[PDB]
């Protein structure tokens, strides 16, 4: 078995920018949902091999998760904030289509995600 390379988090020619709300999702939001007790299994990329989920690259065709999104705003790879909201909103619906509901890692998401809006909430007006 395989897993499929990684979400793209470089590339010279996408013009970049750190606006005041790209710097909120990375100082704030990201930074919040990484040290939350059920962070590890978003962490890195579903490791299907590992895990012998050989379905998973199957069903997930867009796959993403926060050591990617980590990597996208430590290295500038946003033009804007909404790019990284979507990122986000990815991540969570991905573990809820793979999953079943009140399966252990869909509680875990849907705190993470009831977090997450909650942090969108305050996220500054772009300057
Ligand atoms: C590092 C990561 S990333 C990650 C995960 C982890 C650990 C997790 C995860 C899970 C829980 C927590 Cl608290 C945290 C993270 N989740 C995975 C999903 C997963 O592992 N999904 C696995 C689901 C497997 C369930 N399916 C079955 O058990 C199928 O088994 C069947 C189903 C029907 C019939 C039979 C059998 C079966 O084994 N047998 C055997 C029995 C033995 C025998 O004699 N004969 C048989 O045929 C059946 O008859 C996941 N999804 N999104 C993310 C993110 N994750």
């Amino acid at each position: 078995s395989m897993n499929p390379p990684p979400p793209e988090t470089s590339n010279p020619n996408k013009p970049k920018r750190q606006t005041n709300q790209l710097q909120y999702l990375l100082r704030v939001v990201l930074k919040t949902l990484w040290k939350h007790q059920f962070a590890w299994p978003f962490q890195q990329p579903v490791d299907a091999v590992k895990l012998n989920l050989p379905d998973y690259y199957k069903i997930i065709k867009t796959p993403m998760d926060m050591g990617t999104i980590k990597k996208r705003l430590e290295n500038n790879y946003y033009w804007n904030a909404q790019e990284c909201i979507q990122d986000f909103n990815t991540m969570f619906t991905n573990c809820y289509i793979y999953n079943k509901p009140g399966d252990d890692i869909v509680l875990m998401a849907e705190a993470l995600e009831k977090l997450f809006l909650q942090k969108i909430n305050e996220l500054p007006t772009e300057e």
